[PDB]
RNA sequence: AUAACUCAAUUUGUAAAAAAGUUUUAGAGCUAGAAAUAGCAAGUUAAAAUAAGGCUAGUCCGUUAUCAACUUGAAAAAGUG
DNA sequence: CAATATCGTTTTTTACAAATTGAGTTAT
DNA sequence: AAACGATATTG
């Protein structure tokens, strides 16, 4: 009877139904409602359109913040309860006056002045401590009893903005010694390098190093004062290290191995060892003197103050900003009074402008302020331009860059103060430790929410049932159980033994397994032997003992040279399981050898269980203390020093397989586990896959007896949730396409699926740094410039030709080429991973393969550097060099040309497996599946070529029909292919010398559609002789369907979700639009929110009052039920509406009208709801095919003959231009009703009738955005911007007819809103 | 087409933290003038909220997914041409 | 009532598991 | 990152 074609997209599912002649049936569907019609004819073609599914990411970030906010509230709430009793004596109303600081005087309960509750004290406080940092410093330094209130403020400010937790352990501020500490580096160097000492030279390390520039410059500046020493010289890189940077010590010391050290990465103790153990331990006291100068200079850029003057150098640093800002602003006033007085009001009164007023009172950033007076200053000062570059000019203390500041330095003052004032307040002494905890304490990430079983999100497990707090957390939260659950709730079960947890990737047993499985198919021959042979049991264990347990990685060259030669005495050997080196390696054995320094223990086979628990622990837990905790049992087996280093050794990653599978389950026969068979299987050297599939053994069936919704099922898949929206809708479409054919399943279903600025500047910034290249500090760029492919590429290649070797010219990009590495005529990859910039695609070598071996030779060296500079990926590097493995074999070639029309994407196959198992559900007599329906899958190239080649052209911007057209051409091409070539079923249909013919064949698979290349009019399958294509009638019946104007389009109506409103918190204003940020906060006094999201409009017919007397008038209107209001409304719709003003509401006439709800009006004009307030265009323009194809060609400047018979088609049919405008205008005037817009278009067209046919078509294609279904949008007719006519009312709809559609549009229910 | 491993890149989902930003109030503006309006001085800080809120009352939850109509359902979802 | 213009919270860091794509080894 | 629905402003 029939087949179904689908096109699955993120915003659309197009569908078609086709009969055996490739025709698409029409049919009469019932039409429900209260209308004149009881039926309608509908062609079974259409498309569902829908807004994108969104990721949970924004939802998550909002969520994680919501919680940061409720918890910083409880921090202050902890602090305040401690203070309550002694503060209820100094000042009854203090913690209240704070609470209501936000209220206008009128709504206040206590005195307006928060701190002291009168004007004279409050005024005085502000005079003495302009900023809270003034108060922080005094409270830390001073010894005087201080006011409980001024103490409680300093403390809360520290707790309420406690800075970051990115450093572990304790930070101690101690500069002062920087000059002596630098001269200890220069001394404890010149000891070692006796020959060529560095002149300490009274060089000002102090200033150069604690200057306010970058690290990478403070370095240049410091080797600038050192004569005849390079910034890459040994002392050069030490200084980079002392400064916090990541330098590379390799070329100094002649190493083959990279030696980079970041003092404040957690592997520094292990990397320095790896170096020192290579260069000698007589260099320990050089990475020592560079650590000493590091601890005095770590926090330069935050501190800016000699810590000899104050235990409070962070606040002092801030008071410094204050004084400077004051000093500099006094001076900047004076200077403007003298020199540019006309412009003074502007700078200092005007908040509109980014003057000092716009800085302070407006909304102007430091950046925008600094951008405004750069000019003014130099047109006038010398010192202020110094400060503006440094970004140090009229600084505020609360700023975007305080993200540096660790919780440790604020804990610093927080501590100082308590110590100071516990001398006077007994309760600050008794509670000093509670209060540092509030600053200090932080729920560990591996615990998560502190839920009591109303958190979907939560997993932590309670050691008790009390309330958790920063002080009782250890004793009430079972942190270990939680830490474990954090990881184990996310890890895979062994798919094979689903009861069993996958082992740690780095499990000693796991690695043994991984090596054996790979060592059991290593073959080898000598000269003497008749055939290549597997390894013997005995051999493996000797290979494993001598090679795997002394080298991290074992080479084939080690195998030949180190085992065979020196244990077998073969001068020759030919190995056949591995290449170059062994994929598997006992990574963990050597980790543990280097640490437990006892070979005999790791081998000893009774230690197995323990060492498998040590690694599990090293993997489950990344908290070093908890690791210590877990490892405690075994303290007795290895020295103090050896536990200190086991705990630091952490692992991540999980296996794919369990312990039971590998070395647990036995063969009944053998009493041998898998690992036993890998370790020795005699003459057969069976491998895991095999072992699990050979019926000679117990294993396959020990496994088989261990095995096991739709919406749930689709959401559990792996891909964008955007495409998973398509997937559901495509299925739901298919079930209505089945219902519509009277519950008859198709013979066939055909599915095809479809496929910035910041991340690029970091890829280059980082790239060029590591490369030691001047190109940035020589042609600065910005984030948004690198969206130019050619510019991006130029910079990713160090301004250098990828195929030649020679600078390129930033000013000649437009003359050079973006060549594809593996050519575009194999791989339709057009990403950075397959593109290169070069002065011509020529220099590549052959058009017909990877870049030549000549080129690979010359360039390889550079490609490596770019690879090492993360300026090319491994994928790109590997393609680039592939010519030096014979490049593209005539079978790799064939490989890709099949890949071009065969879907390999996992997600598409998931789609097919679902549709198959849903269509095919009945079993035969021998009890295998009866496959009633074939699920064909197609790449999107087939139907695009098919469209190019027979001139069924597509132009997306005309209307939404092409989604449906593609799905029809998918059912057509799809069913034809597997009619003509039933053997391609193995490749396209879901379920269970030669290379050049595979190519030529797949290359040409689609020929049977054509009459010449000479093929017969009628095409047939040679075996069954069934008809597959009648070139004399079938191309005609395609052209019919394409030209068919009534195609079923349908926007998915959708209840809106997300933010209540816009986020912006607006000044006060009289306006019923404004929304209360909290119940008591009338926005007429406090400001608040505008722009709520309508979750859905709702038709109210009721009565409202009118005029002084409260005469009931009668109304029918659309009321927008906002997202906030939604839960209220649904709980009691009448009550909600009554309180809005409505009366005698007719509850049975209440229509939910989601976004997009459809309305047909007067001349088949349609509108779709956007809001209770604004309508969208609801009509499609059915442009004739002749005009579509005209517009394709015209706009598009085969070969010369056809690219001429189709250019002479354009010139001959130029009447089509005026005809196409005539079309848009009969439509626009019937349905769009944008008089002035239509008339600027008519005008716009007429002026440009004098311009090439190509140009005039490119821009008629833009005119369709006047006529496009959905929200109006701006477009240009040439240089004529035509702003959007919008429908800013929903009244006209209120007596129109509501159309309620099925997903397919086929079934309807039209209601005639005249009631 | 599947399975283990290797190397790289990506995607999805979760938790813990940070800095700003905004909004009201507080930080006595001053000297003229009846008045509207001038001149000058000031400005860097702070409290609080940061989805309204919710009952389950947790140092929890609140912006993802899912949604034609009619009948049936809490619901998912079924029945309906 | 209709044309036109303005508007939209931003950014950091740490820890982790899972698919998937695609170059390679070994296998059903 | 737009796009498009909410606002104010404006004619």
């Amino acid at each position: 009877k029939y087949s179904i074609g689908l096109a699955i997209g993120t915003n659309s599912v197009g569908w078609a139904v086709i009969t055996d002649e490739y025709k698409v049936p029409s049919k009469k569907f019932k039409v429900l409602g209260n209308t004149d019609r009881h039926s309608i004819k509908k062609n079974l073609i259409g498309a569902l359109l829908f807004d994108s599914g969104e990721t949970a990411e924004a939802t998550r970030l909002k969520r994680t913040a919501r919680r940061r906010y409720t918890r910083r509230k409880n921090r202050i709430c902890y602090l305040q309860e401690i203070f309550s009793n002694e503060m209820a004596k100094v000042d009854d109303s203090f913690f209240h006056r704070l609470e209501e600081s936000f209220l206008v005087e009128e709504d206040k309960k206590h005195e307006r002045h928060p701190i002291f509750g009168n004007i004279v004290d409050e005024v005085a406080y502000h005079e003495k401590y302009p900023t809270i940092y003034h108060l922080r410093k005094k409270l830390v330094d001073s010894t005087d009893k201080a006011d409980l209130r001024l103490i409680y403020l300093a403390l809360a400010h520290m707790i309420k903005f406690r800075g970051h937790f990115l450093i572990e352990g304790d930070l101690n501020p101690d500069n002062s010694d920087v000059d002596k500490l630098f001269i200890q580096l220069v001394q404890t160097y010149n000891q070692l390098f006796e020959e060529n000492p560095i002149n300490a030279s009274g060089v000002d390390a102090k200033a150069i190093l604690s200057a306010r520039l970058s690290k990478s410059r403070r370095l240049e500046n410091l080797i600038a004062q050192l004569p005849g020493e390079k910034k890459n010289g040994l002392f050069g890189n030490l200084i980079a290290l002392s400064l916090g940077l990541t330098p590379n010590f390799k070329s100094n010391f002649d190493l083959a191995e990279d030696a980079k050290l970041q003092l404040s990465k957690d592997t520094y103790d292990d990397d320095l060892d790896n170096l020192l153990a290579q260069i000698g331990d007589q260099y320990a006291d050089l990475f020592l003197a560079a650590k000493n100068l590091s601890d005095a200079i770590l926090l330069s850029d935050i501190l800016r103050v000699n810590t000899e003057i104050t235990k409070a150098p962070l606040s002092a640093s801030m008071i410094k900003r204050y004084d400077e800002h004051h000093q500099d602003l006094t001076l900047l006033k004076a200077l403007v009074r003298q020199q540019l007085p006309e412009k003074y009001k502007e700078i200092f009164f005007d908040q509109s402008k980014n003057g000092y007023a716009g800085y302070i009172d407006g909304g102007a950033s430091q950046e925008e302020f600094y951008k405004f007076i750069k000019p003014i200053l130099e047109k006038m000062t010398e010192e202020l331009l110094v400060k503006l570059n440094r970004e140090d000019l009229l600084r505020k203390q609360r700023t975007f860059d305080n993200g540096s500041i660790p919780h440790q330095i604020h804990l610093g003052e927080l501590h100082a103060i308590l110590r100071r004032q516990e001398d006077f307040y007994p309760f600050l002494k008794d509670n000093r430790e509670k209060i540092e905890k509030i600053l200090t304490f932080r729920i560990p990430y591996y615990v998560g929410p502190l839920a009591r079983g109303n958190s979907r999100f939560a997993w932590m497990t309670r050691k008790s049932e009390e309330t958790i707090t920063p002080w009782n957390f250890e004793e009430v939260v079972d942190k270990g159980a939680s830490a474990q659950s954090f990881i184990e709730r996310m890890t895979n079960f062994d798919k094979n033994l689903p009861n069993e947890k996958v082992l740690p990737k780095h499990s000693l047993l796991y690695e043994y397994f991984t090596v054996y499985n790979e060592l059991t198919k290593v073959k080898y021959v000598t000269e003497g032997m008749r055939k290549p042979a597997f390894l013997s049991g005995e051999q493996k264990k000797a290979i494993v003992d001598l090679l795997f347990k002394t080298n991290r990685k074992v080479t084939v060259k080690q195998l030949k040279e180190d085992y065979f030669k020196k244990i077998e005495c073969f001068d020759s050997v030919e190995i056949s399981g591995v290449e170059d080196r062994f994929n598997a390696s006992l990574g963990t054995y050597h980790d543990l050898l280097k640490i437990i320094k006892d070979k005999d223990f790791l081998d000893n086979e009774e230690n197995e269980d323990i060492l498998e628990d040590i690694v599990l622990t090293l993997t489950l837990f990344e908290d070093r203390e908890m690791i210590e905790e877990r490892l405690k049992t075994y303290a007795h087996l290895f020295d103090d020093k050896v536990m200190k280093q086991l705990k630091r050794r952490r692992y991540t990653g999980w296996g794919r397989l369990s312990r039971k599978l590998i070395n647990g389950i036995r063969d009944k026969q053998s009493g041998k586990t898998i690992l036993d068979f890998l370790k020795s299987d005699g003459f057969a050297n069976r491998n895991f896959m095999q072992l699990i599939h050979d019926d000679s053994l117990t294993f396959k069936e020990d496994i088989q007896k261990a095995q096991v919704s739709l919406h749930e099922h689709i959401a559990n898949l792996a891909g964008s949730p955007a495409i998973k929206k398509g997937i559901l809708q495509t299925v739901k479409v298919v079930d209505e396409l089945v219902k519509v054919m009277g519950r008859h399943k198709p013979e066939n279903i055909v599915i095809e699926m479809a496929r910035n600025s910041r991340e690029r500047m970091k890829r280059i910034e980082e790239g060029i740094k590591e490369l030691g290249s001047q190109i940035l500090k020589e042609h600065p760029v910005e984030n948004t410039q690198l969206q130019n492919e050619k510019l991006y590429l130029y910079y990713l290649q160090n301004g250098r030709d990828m195929y030649v070797d020679q600078e390129l010219d930033i000013n000649r990009l437009s003359d050079y080429d973006v060549d594809a590495i593996v050519p575009q005529s194999f791989l339709k990859d057009d990403s950075i991973d397959n593109k290169v910039l070069t002065r011509s695609d020529k220099n590549r070598g052959k058009s017909d393969n990877v870049p030549s071996e000549e080129v690979v030779k010359k360039m390889k060296n550079y490609w490596r550097q770019l690879l090492n500079a993360k300026l090319i990926t491994q994928r790109k590097f590997d393609n680039l060099t592939k010519a030096e493995r014979g490049g593209l074999s005539e079978l790799d070639k064939a490989g890709f040309i099949k890949r071009q029309l065969v879907e390999t994407r996992q997600i598409t196959k998931h789609v097919a497996q679902i549709l198959d198992s849903r269509m095919n559900t009945k079993y035969d007599e021998n009890d295998k599946l009866i496959r009633e329906v074939k699920v064909i899958t197609l790449k999107s190239k087939l139907v695009s070529d098919f469209r190019k080649d027979f001139q069924f052209y597509k132009v997306r911007e005309i209307n939404n029909y092409h989604h449906a057209h593609d799905a029809y051409l998918n059912a057509v091409v799809g069913t034809a292919l597997i009619k003509k070539y039933p053997k391609l079923e193995s490749e396209f249909v879901y379920g269970d010398g030669k290379a050049t013919a595979k190519y030529f064949f797949y290359s040409n698979i689609m020929n049977f559609f054509k009459t010449e290349i000479k093929r017969p009019l009628i095409e047939t399958n040679g075996e069954t002789g069934e008809i597959v294509w009648d070139k004399g009638r079938d191309f005609a019946t395609v052209r019919k369907v394409l030209s068919m104007p009534q195609v079923n389009i349908v926007k998915k109506t959708e209840v809106q979700t997300g933010g209540f409103s816009k986020e912006s918190i607006l000044p006060k204003r009289n306006s019923d639009k404004l929304i209360a940020r909290k119940k008591d906060w009338d926005p007429k006094k406090y400001g608040g929110f505008d722009s709520p999201t309508v979750a859905y409009s709702v038709l109210v017919v009721a009565k409202v009052e009118k005029g002084k007397s409260k005469k009931l008038k009668s109304v029918k209107e659309l009321l927008g039920i906002t997202i906030m209001e939604r839960s209220s409304f649904e709980k009691n719709p009448i009550d909600f509406l009554e309180a809005k003003g409505y009366k005698e509401v007719k509850k049975d006439l209440i229509i939910k009208l989601p976004k997009y709800s459809l309305f047909e009006l007067e001349n088949g004009r349609k509108r779709m709801l956007a809001s209770a307030g604004e309508l969208q265009k609801g009509n499609e323009l059915a442009l004739p095919s002749k005009y579509v194809n005209f517009l394709y060609l015209a706009s598009h400047y085969g070969s010369p003959e056809d690219n001429e018979q189709k250019q002479l088609f354009v010139e001959q049919h130029k009447h089509y231009l005026d005809e196409i405008i005539e079309q848009i205008s009969e439509f626009s005037k019937r349905v769009i009703l944008a008089d002035a817009n239509l008339d600027k278009v008519l005008s716009a067209y007429n002026k440009h009738r004098d311009k090439p046919i190509r140009e005039q078509a490119e821009n008629i294609i833009h005119l369709f955005t006047l006529t496009n279904l959905g929200a109006p949008a701006a477009f240009k007719y040439f240089d004529t911007t035509i702003d959007r006519k919008r429908y800013t009312s929903t009244k006209e709809v209120l007596d129109a007819t509501l159309i309620h559609q099925s997903i397919t549009g086929l079934y309807e229910t039209r209601i005639d809103l005249s009631q």
